[PDB]
């Protein structure tokens, strides 16, 4: 036994189904000036950090220990 | 046994079945301006930070100790 | 035993089923204006900072000791 995750299905049409998952959605971002500035001053970011993922995922830039400045 | 989620189905237009999960949705994130200064410094952010993630998800950037400055 | 979610169904139009799940939705996050300043100072934002996350999402940029500055 032990099936966990079962979606049986006979007819329908655009029928869904979301079992035990993690969904993400975002819109839009929009940004309008006419000066943009920006200082940074970055010193000490890791020291032996660890880190780990298993089956994780974004919808954009992926970075570790990042200075990034100006992202989008 | 244990079937720990079933989804069953049999006829049916446009059925929606949503078992343990996560679900976000955000929307429009307009900003209008006309002048953006932005002025950062950052000193320490990790010494020795451990960080785990399983099965996890966002719908934008991703990143660790970071000091983004303007994100999007 | 122990199913622990069951949806069953046999005819609908339409028809929605949620079990033990988290929804979250947002609207519209408009801001106008005409002059943007943001000054910050950081020094010590993680000293030895545990962090765990099992089945976890989001709707935006997900990050760990930031200084966004100016999100969106």
């Amino acid at each position: 036994g032990d099936l966990r995750n079962v979606t049986a299905d006979k007819d329908g049409v655009a029928d869904v189904s979301i079992e035990d998952s993690v969904i993400s959605l975002s819109g839009d971002h929009c940004i309008i000036g006419r000066t943009l500035v920006v200082h940074e001053k970055a010193d000490d970011l890791g020291k032996g950090g660890n880190e780990e993922s298993t089956k994780t995922g974004n919808a954009g830039s992926r970075l570790a220990c990042g200075v990034i400045g100006i992202a989008q």
